[PDB]
């Protein structure tokens, strides 16, 4: 209803919906028609036969609520299927130094490309993790940084410790695996024979889980003293960093 | 276009579209704090503070909690701007080492046993695959207590595989608002810091150096942590066709 979150630009790829299980042709602007109650439109895309198609609506807001609401809906004889579209160029920002903002982020990258949306995460407490998010609007763009950044050592502030860019790891913490969406075969039944319980000595289970939740411990172990080293190495190689600055 | 549109899977009144409202005038009511927020629907528990100045009201959906924080943010009310918020989930917790042929649902059904479950997810990957980790938020923090504690000591299995979930309190990470410049306090270190605009380190310089030891010493954390992660990952699929025969020895 003219919502838009400060600092969201629009029809960046976050709200660019993907339509699929269309009926045989449907004109571009039938598409355009069913999405009409949910705002404006810009990139319509039909696929010639094959029954799909990709819509860029204007806030991320007036895409969810698309979404959900038009997701499944039938037309003609067959449901609609309606998802996000999977990002073609998020890139994850480590070892970001202090002092970075959302905005310093943002500029540094923008010699890349064209920058949709950059954030410097931060913990419950305000403090940022040291993870950023970039995300541009082509993928030619986060290829060039992706390239770049590794090649070279890209610095966002006199601190002299480069960012480390990667592909984005995206996961859906949000709709997940509902139950409709789970295969169903014989190792699902299997799976379901029993329902959630905790296992209970002289079982054949109890003997089992403890000695997982042995081996998770052995994990911990194992990869508390890693932790060890790398904290100690980088403490090392930071205060030189620090001593060498001063000048 | 309908106001109570509902995010499929989602129940109403959560933590989720609570907001919290801080910067009150000393003369603030209940009844204000509805008037402030109706448009935005039907308003449930309304609590204020009677002087710490902030307060908090449970809107219905997340989505007309979101609208209203970016319409009542920084407005003015009697001499204070109105500082509105999402507050951290007191409740939230991560799941780990989820079994195969696990559903929100099922996740759902499992933890509501220690309490009121607010939501619950299978975490899903970019190909539609269950990652094996998973998100429980309860209603109330004392349920979250419970699960954490009787998932440590016994062990919690969700299907027939003898596999206990880890349950673990789940680390709030925003990566919406992030760290907004206007946030940042801009003295004389905040300047020092900035002299230098993001660069590529050119060699023949003090940066040049450092930053090649950084890079060295990143490498070196990416192959050690990579021997542990195939360690790990041995070890757990032997533990794990052991559970399989041993639950095919029963079947
Ligand atoms: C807003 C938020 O998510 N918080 C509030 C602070 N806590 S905490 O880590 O300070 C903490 C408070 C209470 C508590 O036990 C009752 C344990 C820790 C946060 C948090 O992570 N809360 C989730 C949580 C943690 C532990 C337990 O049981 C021991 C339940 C729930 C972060």
């Amino acid at each position: 209803k003219n919502f838009r979150k400060p600092g969201e630009k629009t029809f960046t790829q976050r709200s660019r919906l993907f339509v699929g299980n269309l009926p045989p042709d449907i004109t571009e602007e039938e598409m355009r028609k069913l999405f009409e109650k949910y705002g404006k439109a810009g990139e319509v895309f039909i696929h010639k036969d094959k029954g799909f198609g990709f819509i860029r609506l204007e806030t991320r807001t007036l895409a969810e609520i698309a979404k959900v609401e038009l997701d499944n809906m039938p037309l003609r004889g067959k449901q609609l299927r309606v998802r996000f579209a999977c990002h073609s160029a998020s890139l994850t920002v480590r070892n970001l130094p202090q002092y970075v903002s959302n905005e310093l982020l943002e500029e540094a990258f923008s010699v890349f490309g064209q920058v949709e949306r950059a954030v410097v995460i931060v913990d419950d407490r305000g403090r940022p993790s040291g993870k950023g998010i970039v995300e541009f609007s082509g993928k030619p763009a986060a290829r060039k940084a992706l390239d770049r950044c590794s090649e070279g050592s890209f610095l966002l502030t006199t601190f002299p410790r480069p960012v480390t860019v990667e592909p984005m790891d995206q996961l859906d913490d949000e709709e997940g695996l509902p139950e409709k969406l789970v295969i169903k075969n014989q190792q699902f039944h299997k799976e379901r024979e029993q329902p959630p319980r905790f296992a209970q000595p002289g079982s054949f289970e109890y003997e089992y889980a403890m000695r997982w939740k042995a081996l998770i411990e052995m994990e911990k172990q194992q990869q508390d003293q890693v932790d060890r080293n790398i904290k100690e190495a980088r403490e090392k190689l930071e205060m030189e960093m620090e001593a060498a600055r001063h000048e």
